[PDB]
């Protein structure tokens, strides 16, 4: 009638599941404006920017 290893099981498998499928793409790597976008998420959330300073100051 406890609901408690669901929650626990959600975050469990979020971690390990996700962990063991960027492993595994790594390993299918190996046997074999995208960058726009990253630089703008890099650029947004920085120690200089005064974007990224409220950010942070805000989380």
């Amino acid at each position: 009638q406890r609901m408690w290893w669901a929650f626990l099981a959600s975050s469990m498998v979020t971690f390990f599941g996700g962990l063991f499928i960027i492993l595994l793409w790594r390993t299918l790597k190996y046997l074999w404006w995208m960058t726009s976008v990253k630089d703008w998420a890099g650029v947004m959330i920085s120690a200089q920017t005064l974007t990224g300073r409220v950010l942070v100051v805000l989380v």
